[PDB]
């Protein structure tokens, strides 16, 4: 009746709290391991892929030089064709510019360009830039480029010049040729460090497809650069602790080994125990 | 003797239908589990490599418009010096042609050439086209390719259009240009969406070759597309839900916390019995 | 007091016994496991990173044929400009030159050359290689390059004619076109098979630019090859047997098996207890 209810749920509650001091020393016994981890250096690191709807609006630092920026434009799987080539015109798209010393030499000073990046990947959204040189005595004809995870984060970065500098630490930096269109398929990688701190990383795959320059043989000393800007999958990619990405293994493993501890603990008063009463019936 | 062994039996079976029982609970706990996660938007998800001996032969979508294709052939690590580039010749691969509507603007008609793909990764074997394009107004000389793991399923796919539709919707769309030989590696990787539908995708890695064209001056005004397909590696990734890729993961957890459970169960009756026979000692 | 001290170290003593017996007992049955496992043919791999401080020098295996190699520099982060395009200088590297039967025809003899590839990735540390050749009836204009793990290993082997078979056994081969600047970002992957053997090989990221040549036109009858080598980023790849990657699982999936198993034995003794009883009781 009641008194049988009241011990019933007097048991449940102790089973709770007991069930609840397990946890805590289980719990207490991982964060010691997690932190004797965060403390080693070059450990294993497991990966896992997440899906996203929309993509966060990815910044890319273009280093022109003396090439102006022509054009940029927001299009949707397809490109329309082009105008009229070489001419400026259709300018529209969220661009700063910074300067700041290069992090390596500290001899010269990068003239960035930052432009604001696609966000949705399932409509196949495309960042179209064309580029003009006038002439140029150097060869290798190029314009590198940089990819960082946020253009919010440098629109509202309190220093904007150790953010470049920490965005050229990254190894996400490539060139693009003049006199072709490059297709850029763009893939994130973030890595969680022991500090708890994340680097960014970029992927990428790339169609070269040449350009054919209908212009006239006198428009043809100027040189033209076109890029193409898009995310390949909506997948984005995890690099974590081995311990830490997967905290529930450790879990695991640690009440199975307290469990073989209460086990052996109970073995050993049964052996007592046997030891103690066959010296007593022998002697 | 008879008697010892037939109790030694029936403890035996005892044993192994509880063991039964507690599987069976741990299973439905799983399923639970698994039920539960299923119906969960963009999971955190796994990654695993599997080893093949021979690929499934794919589907290479190729989508020339007004060029010609003048050579399909397959080769093993090597492709043959040029008999007479520009000329038609030899051409003889599995090729079917299709028409589809554009999901994405559903104003243009899409006319793709389906080509059977290599499938010994063993023996480096190629699949080397050529294309010919006399003349054309636009820029930008490309073709554009596809890719989808099975020619087989398209060729008895009782649609054959939404088929292709659904393909187009997979990020595996890429070009190639014209006066460059363009040698693609590709890798496949395959991601297990919750509803139980396989989603297929490719990577690729090309090298860029230019291609020295010593026709006559009067020749060359037709451009020449230049192709070669070949598998990367035998692994195949696989990208699958983390708590369902390993099932034994979770199985261990849950088996570590039903006998969490069942020892706490005993110690809040130990102590039951403790405050009892406290009680009783002292009063 | 010594009594109650002697007993508590002889039931601890016994306790860490019991203990290594059962971690003997677990390993033994992880052991049996493993050996059954690394008999099968193509089974699941899980995937792990490890960063590194500074890389073992790769070796590049290039095949220039007829090509001379102009020159080969370090540098970091930055290529200087050219002093003279097309004329030899500066050729300072650890170079080496094998000649091989290919192991896919036995008809070709390859030539092939040696270079040895940068180790600071922290520091972008460049291998900058140029090649000059003067005349080629054939089209296509390329050279082929292979990657392998260890250029130590390689000046070490005993053989160095199987070795580099054995190199053009794995999956790293591409090339690199003359009249361009090839950027190359390579990747590390070490795949560790059942039989203990570890099979290496390389991924690729490539930037193709564009080559001004400003020399007289009457010595542009030869081709420029110009190759650049870098790490793309600090992290190794490594594939290996998803039960053998991960020994910890399976132990604390084994760990609560016996668990489980004693569970159930001690449920079955309670069972006949119980049922003995219940036939004493009821006659
Ligand atoms: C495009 O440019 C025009 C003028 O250059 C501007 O008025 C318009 O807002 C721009 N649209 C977008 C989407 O950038
Ligand atoms: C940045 O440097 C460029 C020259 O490279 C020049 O426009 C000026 O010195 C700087 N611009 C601004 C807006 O500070
Ligand atoms: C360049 O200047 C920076 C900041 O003053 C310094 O940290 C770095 O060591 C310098 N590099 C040299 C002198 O090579
Ligand atoms: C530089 O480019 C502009 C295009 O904005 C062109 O009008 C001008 O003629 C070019 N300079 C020379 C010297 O041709
Ligand atoms: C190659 O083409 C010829 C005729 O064009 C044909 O008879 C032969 O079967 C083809 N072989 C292969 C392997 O496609
Ligand atoms: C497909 O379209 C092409 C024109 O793009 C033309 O051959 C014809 O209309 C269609 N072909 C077939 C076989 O239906
Ligand atoms: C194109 O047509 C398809 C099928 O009729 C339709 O689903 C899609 O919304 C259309 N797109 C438009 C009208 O932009
Ligand atoms: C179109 O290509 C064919 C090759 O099949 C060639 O014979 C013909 O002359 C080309 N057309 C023109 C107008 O040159
Ligand atoms: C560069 O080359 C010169 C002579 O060609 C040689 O003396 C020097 O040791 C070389 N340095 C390096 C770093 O290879
Ligand atoms: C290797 O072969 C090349 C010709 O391809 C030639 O130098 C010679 O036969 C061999 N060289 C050496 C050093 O054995
Ligand atoms: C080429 O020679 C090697 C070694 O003699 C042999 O293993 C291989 O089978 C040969 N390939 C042929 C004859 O096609
Ligand atoms: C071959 O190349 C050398 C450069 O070392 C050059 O001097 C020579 O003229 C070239 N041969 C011919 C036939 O031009």
């Amino acid at each position: 009746f009641s008194k049988a209810c009241l011990k019933n749920v007097f048991s449940v509650l102790l089973i709770f709290i007991y069930l609840l001091l397990m946890a805590v020393a289980v719990f207490l016994v991982y964060r010691t391991i997690t932190d004797f981890r965060e403390k080693l250096k070059h450990p294993v690191m497991s990966v896992s892929y997440k899906e996203v709807d929309r993509y966060d609006a990815p910044g890319i630092a273009l280093y022109p030089g003396q090439a102006q920026l022509l054009s940029c434009k927001h299009h949707y799987e397809v490109i329309p064709p082009l105008t009229s080539p070489g001419q400026p015109g259709d300018m529209n798209c969220t661009t700063q510019r910074i300067n700041y010393t290069d992090p390596f030499s500290n001899q010269t000073v990068k003239s960035a360009l930052i432009v604001q990046g696609p966000r949705e990947v399932k409509k196949r959204e495309l960042v179209f830039l064309q580029f003009r040189l006038n002439k140029s005595s150097e060869d290798f004809s190029a314009i590198d480029y940089l990819l960082f995870s946020s253009f919010q984060e440098f629109l509202q970065s309190p220093n904007r010049v150790g953010f470049m500098q920490a965005c050229e630490s990254a190894y996400s930096s490539w060139k693009f040729s003049g006199g072709f269109r490059t297709w850029v398929k763009m893939s994130l990688v973030k890595t969680k460090e022991e500090d708890g701190r994340e680097a960014v990383e970029f992927r990428q795959e790339t169609s070269v497809v040449n350009y054919i320059d209908q212009r006239p043989a006198a428009k043809k000393s100027a040189q033209l650069f076109f890029v193409v800007f898009e995310w390949k999958d909506p997948f984005i990619q995890k690099v974590q602790d081995i311990v830490t990405a997967n905290p529930w293994n450790t879990i695991a493993l640690l009440c199975g080994a307290f469990l073989a501890l209460f086990k052996a603990a109970e073995f050993a008063k049964l052996s007592i125990k046997w030891m103690i009463k066959i010296r007593k019936r022998y002697l």
